[PDB]
């Protein structure tokens, strides 16, 4: 009852939204300063929502080292006692890669919210869908194919006996695939490691006195820095993958303060910023592939691009139609920060302080947790009003309006098609793509 369909996970509010891209979907429409709702004279005649994956268990690697870790600890300590107590008995159980029951519902839930927002359209048309390949990608589609589909059935308004939504495509992760949704191929990119010097660098400055502080709690304990991200990054785990998800805030966060979780989420603004954001001089085109896609659909012509786009795939209507009027994408959090950026929507943004946290003001709306989390959504809108001939583009990143940029925005947040197209001359150019070898 703090977490619903539609305001998404509001329990423990304080801590679990400083968690990055380990933080549940929560909805930002409060904090939308521009309305999300619908002008008045305005008919919204596009919907596109690209979609994260739901909450997961770890992957197999840093489950083995959490597990690993807490052993030691358990092996090595003489007093579990405070909020420590319950490491002593602590029963290391999570499962691995694959979507919880809750990233499940989530996705379901998404699918709900999606069909009902959209509802003049979802009622009869049949959205277009696409995935990245991956087991949790897949998954997570077919939650949200199967909210969307309960809720068409629950509906008095819907021309019913249509064909299912499904996964049209099934898009490879192969490391040979042009993929748009999360690219693998550009070579410069897969080998950048901008991202873990920032890493290190960012952590020096406030993860030791943690360290300390919690060799000295648990004697016989020896910690490093990125242990204790470990035990940091269980307290996202421990709390969203039981039956407890709504109850109790797990016990490992509160081994850290508030002021510590604030570094945390800002760590992860840091990861995601110098790793495929704009930070990073490669990770924005990461994004001008699906940036193209885009373009093709909202002017319902042909997919110009040389990037990441397989051509087979998309110069073809079955599997890329132009003159849907719906279209649902899933994919990894990567993936989406390079999208993001490429489509200019954190062009007001400056790049990140590498020693300071910066509040989500100083960041302009950036954040991992404010764009990336799990089950995040990007809706892109089209829309048709009253005072104009042209079609008005509008973008909301998990529920909140976001301003374009590289076009007149008016005070809606919104351009006209033909001048959000021109603006994406980076995406447009191909961006940094021929970068990508030499
Ligand atoms: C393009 O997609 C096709 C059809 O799914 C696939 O068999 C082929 O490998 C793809 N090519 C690349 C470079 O991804
Ligand atoms: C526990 O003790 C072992 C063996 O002395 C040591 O190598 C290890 O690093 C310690 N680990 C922790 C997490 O305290
Ligand atoms: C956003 O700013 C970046 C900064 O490099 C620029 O490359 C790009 O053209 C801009 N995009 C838009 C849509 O204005």
């Amino acid at each position: 009852s703090c977490d619903t369909v539609d305001q998404g996970y509001q329990c423990f509010s304080e801590t679990s939204h400083l968690w990055g891209q380990y933080a549940p979907f929560f909805s930002l429409a409060n904090e939308s300063v521009i309305s999300p709702e619908v002008p008045a004279g305005c008919r919204v005649t596009f919907a596109q929502v690209l979609s994260r994956h739901g909450a997961r268990y770890p992957t197999d690697s840093k489950g083995k080292k959490y597990s690993a870790l807490i052993e030691e600890i358990q092996q090595n300590a003489t007093t579990f006692d405070g909020k420590y107590a319950f490491l002593k008995t602590y029963n290391y159980s999570l499962g691995a890669d694959d979507l919880t029951p809750f990233g499940e519902q989530e996705l379901v839930n998404s699918g709900i919210k999606f069909y009902q927002r959209y509802e003049s359209l979802t009622r009869n048309i049949v959205p277009f869908i696409r995935s990245s390949g991956s087991s949790r990608v897949i998954a997570s589609g077919k939650k949200f194919i199967e909210g969307f589909q309960s809720t068409k059935l629950k509906d008095p308004r819907a021309q019913p006996g249509q064909s299912s939504p499904k996964i049209d495509v099934v898009i490879s992760e192969a490391s040979s695939s042009n993929n748009t949704l999360d690219p693998g191929t550009c070579t410069v990119f897969e080998d950048s490691e901008l991202a873990d010097t920032v890493e290190a660098n960012f952590t020096a400055t406030f993860v030791p006195s943690i360290r300390q502080r919690l060799e000295n709690d648990l004697s016989g304990v020896t910690l490093t820095d990125t242990e204790v991200t470990y035990l940091m990054d269980m307290c996202s785990f421990d709390t969203i993958s039981t039956s407890t998800v709504d109850t109790k805030l797990s016990p490992f966060c509160d081994l850290f303060t508030h002021d510590e979780w604030i570094n945390y989420d800002y760590l992860q603004s840091l990861k995601k910023y110098y790793g495929h954001g704009a930070g990073n001089p490669l990770g924005p085109t990461q994004g001008v592939g699906y940036a193209n896609e885009l373009i093709a659909r909202l002017t319902h012509s042909p997919v110009h691009d040389d990037t990441s786009s397989n051509h087979t795939l998309d110069s073809s209507p079955a599997t890329f139609p132009l003159n849907s009027t719906l279209y649902a994408d899933f994919s990894h959090d990567n993936g989406i920060i390079s999208i993001l950026f490429a489509l200019g929507l954190y062009n007001g943004t400056k790049p990140l302080s590498t020693t300071t946290v910066e509040n989500i003001t100083q960041t302009d709306g950036f954040s991992s947790a404010w764009t990336v989390p799990f089950a995040s959504r990007l809706y892109v809108e089209m829309m048709q009003c009253q005072a104009e001939q042209e079609p008005l583009v509008r973008v909301l990143v998990n529920d909140r309006v976001v301003p374009l940029h590289g076009c007149p925005v008016d005070a809606l947040g919104r351009c006209t098609r033909d001048s959000f197209v021109r603006g994406l001359s980076f995406a447009r150019s191909g961006g940094d793509w021929a970068e990508c070898f030499a």
